[PDB]
C-alpha cells in the first residue's frame, strides 16, 4: 500500500481546507497588503530592546516554518520571508478579533502561507517579533513538507523539486542571486562602453560547421528541418559588417551530447564582438570585468574558496603564458620547426612516452601537442592565467599571429584548472575564411554562404570574446556541480521503479515519526 | 550568362587585393588604434570655424561611402561610422608618406574600411574634415555596395541581407537601438524593486497544456522527445512557491506557426510575477513603465505616430473599461445572467446580426461574445487603455473577481487596436488548478505534475504579467511590420528561381551603369 499515509495526509487536509471555507474562511484571499518586508523589518526595529512594544502598526507576510505553543492564549510562529526569520508571538489579549483567534491558530499548518497586522517588539528573550492584532491564511498548504535540512547531497530529490530544494535549504538563493549579479556586471561593464545589446535566432536553416551534435527540429509551414544554435557568432559579426561596431549576446545555446557536472543541454553564454579592437585590448577588457565583480562580492579582488581555505588572486594583471613556450619550458628545449611537421611530430612522442606516460590514437599532432598541454601544464593552472598564441595547428578558423609564426592571436583564461572565457583577434580575410569552411565541411563528412557573402563585403578589424556564464558562476559560488547554479536542470525522467522507492522513503519518514 | 559582371568584379577585385598584397601592402592588417569615433570627432570638433585647421592628432576609421577627386592631389572620402559621416581630405602635401599617397588613394574602392590620422579641419565649403598625415586599408570590399538607399520596400531583399540594409539604410539602426533602449527599461524598472532575473529552460519533456502548436526535437543520450517553450510560466511560479517572492524573465518562445506581419517563430517577451500584488497593482505599474519608456524617447508622456501625424498619450492614468460592461454599453442594456446560459446566448445572436453583421461557427457564447468584443469595441481602442474583468466564459486559467460574479481579475492592455500587455491576480487554488488543467488535456485530445504538486505546496497569492517586447517596439518605432525590429527574421529558403532572377536583376543594375 506504497505511499498511503501521504495520501491520507492529503485527503484530509483538502478536508481540513474545505471545512475551513465552509465555516466562512477564505482560504485564498485574493490581495492581502504587505507594508513591510521581514528584512526591512528587521532593518527598522532591531534596535528595540527587550519587553519593549512599537506603536507603529505593519503588516507581514510569509512562510510559516515553525508553530509551537506554550500555551492556547500564547502560539508562536516562524514567518518566513525572503530567506528571513520572523517571530509572531500570537497572543490572545492583544487579537482583536477573539473568536477568529481560536479557529485561525488551530488552522495553521506547518508550510501555511499566512499574513499579520499587529506591532513589532522585542520579547524579554530577545526574539524580535510582531504581536499582532489580526492576520490570515493566505494560502494553505496540503502536504508535508521536509524537515530542514533535507536532501543533502541526493542530488535527484534536490533538482527535481527545486522549489522544496529552494524552501528547505533556503543557502541555495544565495547561488543564483550570484548567478544574476554576474550577467548585471557584464551586462553594465559592456553597456558602458557603447555595446549594442542583441537578439540574434537560435532556429537556423543552416546546421553549422561546428562537429558539436545540435538539436534538430522541424517547421510546417515552411515544411523545412531547422536546428537549435551552437553559437550566436556569425550573426553579430554580421552585425559587426552591417555597421554595428560593437555588439553582445547574452543567449542561450544547446548542445545535443551528454549530461554531466559540468554539462546541461542547454546553457548561457555571452559573446561579444569590438571593431577595431584585438586580443590585448580584450585581456584588459577581461581583467577589468572580473576584477570588478569579485571586487563585488568582497570588498577586494581576491577570492577565498574550499582547498579548508585558498585565495583565488583576481588581481591586474593576471599571469599570461604563450603555449608552446610553456610546452618547451617544461619540455627542456624546444620544439622542431614546422610543428605540424614529421621531425616535430616524432619529437613530440618521445616527451609523451618521456613525460605524460598518457597519449591516445589517432596521433596526430594537434592531439599529442593537446595531451600534453593537457597533463603536463593545464593542470595545474590554478589561479586565473590567460595561455596565448596557440598554433595554427591548434587554432583552424583563427588569424595568424602577426610577428611569430605558426601562432595565432586568441587566448584562452584558465582558472582553478578550468578554462572560463576566449577571446581573438577575429579572421576578416574573406578568402581565407571561405577555404577554411569549404575544409571544415569536408572534415565533417551544406555551408553558410550567407555569413560568406557578408564578410566579402569587407569585415573590419574586430575584436571576439566568449564567456561561459553557468562555470564561472560555478567558480564564484564555489560549487562543483552545474546544477548549482542551473534553476531547472533536465533530468532523466523518473520511471515507475524510482518514483514507486522515493514515494515509499516519503512515507517512511512519515512512519518514523507516528511510531 | 547569368549574373557575369558581378562575378567578374569580384574576381578583378579579389585580383586588385593580391596584387596589393604583393606590392607589400597588408589589406588585413591585425589592429589600427582609433583615438576618437566621427560622433565624438564632431562632438568634439564642431566649433572649428572655416578653413581653420586644430593642432591636434586624432585617428579615425570607417566605411568608404564616397569617393571622388577634383584632383590627382586632392581627393575626398565620405567616411561612415556608427551610421554618421565624416569627410577625409586627401591631400597630397599634407601627407607623409608621399609614396603610400598614391597607391592608397588609387587602391581605395567604395566599401573599403578604412583608417586614417591627421588633423581636424573646416574647409572653407563648412564641411567638418580629417587631414591625414597617414591612412591604410583596414578591410576591403570585394563586392559592389549597392546605392543608397536600396530596396524600399522589397522587404525580401533587405531582410535577407540585414547586413546590406544597416549599411545603405543606416535609419533602420535607430529602430534596434530603441528596442535595447525598452528591455533596459524594463529591467531597470523590475531590478529596482527586488526583482530577481532568471532563466528557466527552454527545452520541456511535457508539450504544454495550450492549444499552441509546439517545435519539437530529440535528446540523443536520454532517448527522449523534447518541446520548445510556449512560456516560462509554470517554471517562474515554481519560484515563487519557492520562496523567491518577484522574479522575472525576458525570453525567447516559440510558435510553430504561421508567418506573417505580426508572428515570427520566435518572438520575445517578458513576464514577471510579484507575491502579495494583485492586477491593480500591476495596472499602475505597467502606467508607469511604459510613461518611463515614452517620455525617455521624447521628454514628455505623449508620442507622436502616423495617420501624417496623431497622439498617443501615455499620461497616467490609461483609460479602464469592464468587458461586459462595454459590450453592454454599446448594446444598449444588460445581457442575460448565466452568461454561459442559452438565454444569454440567443440574446447575444440578436446583436451579433444587429450589429456586427459578422460571425462565425462554431457559436459557442465565448466565441460570438469574442467577435462581438472584436469588430464592435476592439477595434477601435487606440488610446492605452485597460480592458478588465473578462467573463469565466473567455478566462479558463484565471481566479474568480472578488465582489461581482461571473467575472475574473485580468487585465488586457490595448493600444492602437493591439494588444501590448496583460496581467492577472493569479490563480493559487490547487484543487481547482487540478480541475482545469485536466479538462484543459480532456479539450486539446500528459499533463504538468511537477507544478500541480508545487502549488499544492501552497502558492502565496501572487500577479502575473506579460508584454510582448517584438510588439512594443514595434509600436514604439512606428512600424507596421514585426521584421523591421528583429535583426534576422525567419526567412523562407529562396530557391534557384528567385535566387537567379535576384543575381539578374542585380547586374542588370551594372549594365544601367557602363552602358
Ligand atoms: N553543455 C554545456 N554546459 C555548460 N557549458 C557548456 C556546455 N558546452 C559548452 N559549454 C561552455 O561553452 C564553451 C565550450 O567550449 P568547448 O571547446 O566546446 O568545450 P568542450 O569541447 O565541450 N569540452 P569541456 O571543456 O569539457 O566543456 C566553454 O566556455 C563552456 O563553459
Ligand atoms: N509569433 C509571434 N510573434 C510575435 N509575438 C507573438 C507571437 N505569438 C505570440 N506573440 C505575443 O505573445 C502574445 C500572444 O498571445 P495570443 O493570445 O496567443 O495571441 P494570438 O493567439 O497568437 N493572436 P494575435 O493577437 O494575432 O498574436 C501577445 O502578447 C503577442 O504579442
Amino acid at each position: 500500500h506504497h505511499h498511503m499515509l501521504s495520501k491520507q495526509l492529503f485527503l484530509n487536509r483538502c478536508k481540513d481546507v474545505e471545512e475551513y471555507q465552509k465555516a466562512g474562511h477564505n482560504p485564498w484571499p485574493h490581495k492581502f497588503n504587505v507594508s513591510i518586508t521581514v528584512p526591512e523589518f528587521i532593518a527598522k526595529y532591531s534596535g528595540l530592546e527587550k519587553s519593549q512594544v512599537s506603536d507603529d502598526i505593519v503588516s507581514v507576510a510569509g512562510r510559516v516554518l515553525s508553530k509551537r505553543s506554550s500555551s492556547s492564549a500564547l502560539m508562536f510562529i516562524d514567518l518566513h520571508d525572503s530567506q528571513t526569520k520572523l517571530q509572531i508571538m500570537l497572543n490572545k489579549s492583544a487579537y482583536e478579533n477573539k473568536e477568529d483567534f481560536v479557529s485561525l491558530t488551530k488552522m495553521i499548518y506547518r508550510g501555511d502561507i499566512c499574513g499579520f497586522t499587529g506591532h513589532p517588539t522585542r520579547t524579554k528573550t530577545g526574539e524580535l517579533s510582531l504581536i499582532p492584532i489580526s492576520g490570515m491564511i493566505l494560502s494553505p498548504c496540503l502536504h508535508m513538507l521536509p524537515s530542514m535540512h533535507y536532501g543533502l547531497g541526493d542530488q535527484e530529490t534536490r533538482f527535481r523539486k527545486r522549489y522544496l530544494d529552494l524552501i528547505v535549504n533556503p543557502e541555495s538563493v544565495k547561488n543564483f542571486v550570484l548567478r544574476t549579479k554576474v550577467v548585471k556586471a557584464v551586462r553594465k561593464y559592456l553597456d558602458d562602453k557603447g555595446f549594442l545589446e542583441v537578439e540574434t535566432p537560435i532556429l537556423n536553416t543552416i546546421p553549422g560547421g561546428a562537429t558539436a551534435r545540435p538539436f534538430i527540429t522541424h517547421h510546417n509551414q515552411l515544411d523545412i528541418q531547422m536546428y537549435m544554435r551552437i553559437a550566436p557568432e556569425l550573426y553579430l559579426k554580421e552585425l559587426v559588417v552591417g555597421g554595428i561596431n560593437r555588439v553582445y549576446e547574452i543567449g542561450r545555446l544547446f548542445r545535443n551530447e551528454g549530461i554531466d557536472q559540468t554539462h546541461n543541454p542547454e546553457f548561457t553564454t555571452c559573446e561579444f564582438y569590438m571593431a577595431y579592437a584585438d586580443y590585448n585590448d580584450i585581456m584588459k577588457m577581461t581583467e577589468e570585468l572580473l576584477g570588478n565583480m569579485v571586487k563585488d562580492i568582497t570588498g577586494g579582488s581576491t577570492k577565498l574558496e574550499i582547498k579548508k581555505k585558498m585565495v583565488l588572486d583576481f588581481t591586474a594583471p593576471f599571469k599570461r603564458i604563450s603555449y608552446v613556450h610553456a610546452l618547451e619550458e617544461k619540455f627542456g628545449e624546444k620544439i622542431p620547426r614546422p610543428l605540424d611537421g614529421p621531425e616535430a611530430l616524432t619529437f613530440l612522442k618521445k616527451q609523451a612516452i618521456r613525460f605524460n606516460a598518457i597519449c591516445a590514437e589517432p596521433q596526430t599532432t594537434a592531439r599529442v601537442m593537446d595531451k600534453l598541454f593537457g597533463d603536463l601544464i593545464e593542470v595545474d593552472l590554478v589561479q586565473p592565467t590567460f595561455v596565448c598564441d596557440q598554433p595554427q595547428l591548434m587554432s583552424p578558423l583563427a588569424k595568424y599571429h602577426r610577428s611569430e609564426p605558426e601562432l595565432t592571436e586568441r587566448f584562452e583564461l584558465f582558472i582553478l584548472k578550468r578554462e572560463i572565457a576566449n577571446a581573438y583577434t577575429e579572421l576578416n580575410n574573406p578568402i581565407v575564411q571561405r577555404s577554411n569552411f569549404e575544409q571544415q565541411a569536408k572534415d565533417k563528412a551544406l555551408v553558410d554562404e550567407v555569413f560568406l557573402d557578408a564578410i566579402e563585403h569587407a569585415f573590419p578589424p574586430t575584436g571576439g570574446w566568449g564567456l561561459g556564464i553557468d562555470r564561472l558562476a560555478m567558480l564564484l559560488a564555489d560549487v562543483d556541480n552545474i546544477k548549482e547554479v542551473i534553476l531547472f536542470p533536465t533530468m532523466r525522467p523518473e520511471d515507475e521503479l524510482e518514483k514507486k522507492a522515493r514515494e515509499a522513503k516519503e512515507d517512511a519518514m512519515v512512519a518514523q515519526e507516528k511510531a
